[PDB]
């Protein structure tokens, strides 16, 4: 359950697929939001790229690569976060 605590929201198109990715949340204890709420219940968002109107969008968010639920899945524990942001 190293997801535990986080509250993933996935942004665009990815690979792996927004469902693969949720399956790999839910199965290591995390949560996912099918709709970006506000920064009160979401965590992180998972994106691939950003354009500009996105970047300004999610300004002080934590805007991570989907490699960061891949990477982490596969050792075990869950890496930081800044190693995988876009910005």
């Amino acid at each position: 359950k190293i997801f535990k605590n986080c509250v993933i929201y996935i942004n665009g198109y990815t690979k792996p697929g927004r469902l693969q990715l949720h399956e790999m949340i839910v199965l290591h204890g995390g949560k996912f939001l099918h709709y970006l709420s506000s920064k009160k219940t979401v965590t992180h968002i998972v994106a691939s790229n950003l354009p500009l109107k996105k970047r300004i969008e999610f300004a002080n968010y934590k805007v991570v690569s989907p490699d960061w639920i891949v990477d982490s899945v596969k050792e075990a524990r869950l890496l930081p976060w800044q190693n995988y942001s876009l910005t």
